[PDB]
């Protein structure tokens, strides 16, 4: 008594085990001819293409983007594709409790060695203006919820703003403020600046009309320490130690820590400039920006106000952090032409807020035709999941690619190779991936509305860039009773 | 090449499916035989005992606690066990996007119409206490910096308060007051609320030396609505109608939505009592909550203060959250000597923050010598999940109990009869979730660390209260390479 769901997957895992690891073949959808046309011109113009894209440097630069933007962070750094280690979702959020932001972020500064960290917002940002503009919304309503305290806890700002436009843009660089705060306070920053880590902060926006990064503030290292103010120095350590039950002793009244001043100087530099112009830093991010910029102005000098007139997006991505190629640039699309979430090991669990708020928005909303989850051979975070690392976030999160494992090891077990066994994993994950979003309320309801919707499961290997099927589903109930 | 768990779990799988549905029997753990007494001493007093918890009336109230709390919710309400839905998680919160705490509201709004919500905090609270006076507490710190935004946002208050008691009164308080705005803020009771349905939302707070409940503040019905302030009516319901580009008009300057309005008030009216000294409402749960402390005074004049003095929780218990039987009940336990998380379906989700830090605060910090994962069998919850239900919240965090079904259809198959299935399901799930626990980077570290940790198994039939053992586990490595 399996639902049509189920039986469609039980036949396209038949159909992808029938195919060695790794040597899937392109499907039939238009996007693996575009890709192809892409893969083409990229080697025409330079046969070094893929075996310089495969052979990378390892990214230094941790960035949190928004899903609906129009320029991919490396580009924007002025940085070779996956030197950038990306994470999008609904506009930006690094929300305290989000363990989809807090798994990247661990991923990127306790695997990784992250040097830098940078939180970029976008004037116009969808989800910004959701949350001001519209209501009753549903499951994404509950993610913009925290937009709305950004709102709330700068009133201040916000009505001092002349116009609609003018308190969007103030919105959207207090959002990347606020943002910039959060990391700064997760335990994962506190931890390595306590440990003298070399890492920092730093907020970032632009209009997608010039693509110029504005500053909103770097933060090297503030501890937001506050236990300082309750505790005394022998109570001190009292939880950690096994007692919870030591004083609070109010050492001083109205205490703030570090980072809390830290932000408010920020905040005052932010505040003090007009909405939506902004200026550039003097860091490397905005020289480096400022350049690109310029090339791109050179070969076409209306390149950014094309930018800023693509059409809404046709097609979601969901792929991995790591992203050695841009979501557009594989199939050969604009810039702005696909919504995009990134996360580690590119999964799509069936409770994930951050994955279900972009999937709402993008079905839902936007009406994209397609969803595309993509994996990558050679996966770090696929890699990592069979690892023995204890990091209570990044492998807490992890634990979802072991149940993959475990529940296929009848097919994993052919395979003894570790190389060719890690891809079959990592084709297996985008299988499963795919059946997930299938299996949400979200894709249920849009296709038993009479919604196009496909959904689309694709992965590659970075040293060819050709994309192979996992398999495509465009209907399937999935009710049993 | 499975790692030790994983040899483990199919054990335990082998054991719990030689035995039929329902008919599982109790363990060798002191908690069956602890267990029988207190169903012995209820038949000795009352007979009808099981016969009348089997058969109570649905839940009018949902009730949204704190883990570590020294009072079962339909106790302090003068209610029979199971006439209150109950949610329990670290310092009681309403985290805007926390799925656990999303899915229980809605499983209680939609499915169960239930008309009250209660957000009940208590005053020495280890949650709030560990945001003030403890720091580097790692994962569970991302879960308390949702409390620091609480003493950011009121400042005000807090900096007046005298002394640390004081001051953590005050903040238990005002968090009380934030999660009851939360809840009302939520998609779920905004949309119930435009739907006209009758649903209140209101705070309350308690200090376990009197168990009386005093009032932080009931909202009735106020639309969060701030679209009116930003949309001209010809633009407004844009982005449902699929123009996300519709543009922002700034209508009025500072609008605030009725609930804005409405939590001012509340707030104004705790700020000006006495921290720790707040008054009680007139509503029945006051005057309810007021019989039942007289009744306990009456047969025990310490009855209170003994509740105050019980230590620290040896067990965390991870249940349902339609709770027929409080935890320390069952187990024939003072209240207060079981930490408590509850939330629909007793879920272990890998990922899940909300179970993750009370995990790890009773694990770690409290340093508690057992697991209990409980099920229920008839849980409406696991009958929910493989209902075909559409909504946002409560739907995709079922869907977890759907891959249970999925990857056990040989044990399942076997059952036809929908009430046995259902039972084998619920057992199933217990066994996964217990292997869950077992799987997280907490329980691996304690074990490895040499630290007493038991994870249990058990599951019950309200009819009889019988705890069945599901399995349990003492050590299991859970590497593979
Ligand atoms: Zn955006
Ligand atoms: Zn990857
Ligand atoms: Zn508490
Ligand atoms: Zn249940």
């Amino acid at each position: 008594v399996m639902s049509d769901l189920e039986k469609k997957f039980i036949e396209l895992e038949a159909k992808l085990v029938a195919q060695p690891a790794g040597q899937a073949m392109p499907g039939k959808s238009n996007i693996f001819a575009n890709n192809e046309a892409w893969r083409q011109e990229m080697l025409k113009q330079d046969p070094e293409f893929f075996n310089r894209l495969a052979n990378g440097q390892s990214p230094e630069y941790l960035w949190i983007g928004c899903a609906d933007s129009r320029v991919p962070a490396n580009q924007l750094l002025d940085l070779p594709a996956g030197e950038v280690f990306v994470h999008r979702n609904i506009a930006n959020q690094c929300i305290h409790s989000d363990i989809s932001f807090l798994s990247v972020l661990q991923y990127a500064v306790q695997y990784l060695k992250v040097k830098h960290i940078l939180v970029c917002g976008h004037y116009g940002c969808g989800g910004a203006k959701a949350a001001l503009g519209d209501s009753r919304l549903g499951l994404i309503d509950n993610w913009l919820r925290h937009i709305r305290d950004v709102r709330r806890m700068n009133a201040k700002y916000l009505d001092k703003c002349k116009d609609g436009d003018e308190e969007l843009n103030r919105l959207i660089e207090l959002n990347v403020l606020e943002q910039v705060h959060n990391v700064c306070a997760t335990s994962i920053v506190q931890d390595a600046w306590d440990a003298g880590q070399e890492l920092t902060v730093q907020g970032v926006v632009y209009g997608v009309g010039d693509g110029k990064l504005r500053d909103l503030g770097v933060v090297v290292n503030s501890s937001d320490d506050i236990s300082k103010f309750y505790r005394t120095k022998s109570d001190s350590g009292a939880l950690k130690a096994g007692n919870p039950n030591a004083p609070l002793v109010q050492v001083t009244k109205g205490g703030e820590s570090e980072l809390d001043s830290t932000m408010e100087k920020l905040t005052a530099e932010l505040v003090q400039q007009t909405p939506g112009k902004l200026k550039e830093g003097a860091n490397r991010v905005f020289v480096n920006n400022e350049n690109w910029r310029q090339k791109m102005l050179k070969q076409d000098p209306q390149f950014f106000s094309n930018l800023a007139h693509t059409q809404t997006p046709e097609i979601l991505w969901i792929g991995c952090a790591d992203s050695r190629v841009p979501a557009n640039q594989i199939i050969n699309l604009p810039a702005g032409e696909v919504f995009v979430h990134r996360n580690i090991a590119n999964q799509c669990i069936h409770s994930d807020m951050s994955f279900l708020s972009v999937l709402q928005y993008a079905v839902q909303y936007l009406k994209v035709k397609r969803v595309v989850v993509c994996g990558h051979y050679a996966c770090g975070g696929c890699a990592a999941a069979l690892g023995d690392s204890r990091l209570g976030l990044i492998d807490n999160w992890l634990r979802h690619i072991r149940d993959v494992r475990r529940h296929n090891q009848a097919e994993l077990s052919r395979i003894t190779d570790p190389k060719d066994s890690l891809n079959r994993l990592i084709e297996i994950n985008v299988l499963e991936q795919m059946h997930n979003v299938c299996a949400t309320s979200i894709v249920q309801d849009a296709w038993d509305a009479g919604q196009e919707l496909e959904v689309q499961g694709v992965v590659y290997g970075v040293g060819d860039g050709k994309l192979r099927d996992m398999g495509v589903v465009a209907k399937a109930n999935d009710d049993i009773g």
